[PDB]
């Protein structure tokens, strides 16, 4: 017999992440990732601050 | 993220109003509208005023 090859592309699974090549990632320490986040705001009057 | 800008026309709220400018609101002490409504009636008989 002779098997069946899945490529993880074809999966409906492969939705779920972004996949990317990175050779130097056994030189690195610690990776971040930022974020900016606001909010909007609403103006009243009366006993509110 | 960018925030999202909402006006207040654009609402289906902006239909339960009738909004209009007016600079000098501050100098108005008592602001004032009138109405001025008539009603019908019946004639009948018997001894009635």
């Amino acid at each position: 017999n002779t098997l069946n090859f899945v490529r993880f592309l074809e999966l409906g699974l492969s939705v779920a992440c972004i996949c990317t090549k990175f050779p130097e990632l056994a030189y690195v320490r610690d990776g971040v990732i930022q974020f900016e986040v606001q909010q909007p705001m609403i103006a009243r009057d009366g006993p509110h601050p």
